[PDB]
């Protein structure tokens, strides 16, 4: 009497799709605005419900008890802006591509928005390049 179906691929689908949104600038309600020490500033805009479906950290800053009246700015200081690009795209893409120098301040980046998955490989990457 009950039929059941599931698309495995279903979730890799619609991030592909979440992503192209984000890079066409289209249903964002966030702006993260990044400065850096010397570094130029920089913004990325982003969608408030994927940045939290991927960082506890996001997910607290964006779930306050009285619904956003529009497009939120947040600055953002102690990460480089090149570090956050990364970051937000593992959130939207489920991958993380950097230089061996990079590797320790991307850690360090997703440590401060408790991405345990990228913590966790860049200090696998770490331990393998010693000894």
């Amino acid at each position: 009497r009950t039929f059941s179906y599931t698309l495995e691929d279903h979730t890799k689908q619609a991030f592909g799709i979440m992503n192209e949104l984000r890079l066409s600038q289209q249903l964002c309600d966030v702006t993260l605005q990044v400065k850096y020490q010397d570094a130029p500033a920089a913004q990325f805009m982003a969608h408030k419900v994927v940045l939290a479906s991927s960082s506890p950290v996001f997910k607290a800053m964006f779930t306050n008890g009285l619904r956003e009246q529009g497009m939120e700015v947040v600055s953002i200081e102690g990460i480089h802006p090149k570090v956050m690009e990364r970051l937000i795209e593992f959130a939207y893409t489920a991958s993380i591509s950097m230089g061996e120098k990079c590797v320790l301040h991307v850690m360090n980046g997703a440590v401060m928005y408790q991405i345990d998955s990228v913590v966790r490989a860049c200090a696998d990457f770490l331990v393998q390049q010693l000894d």
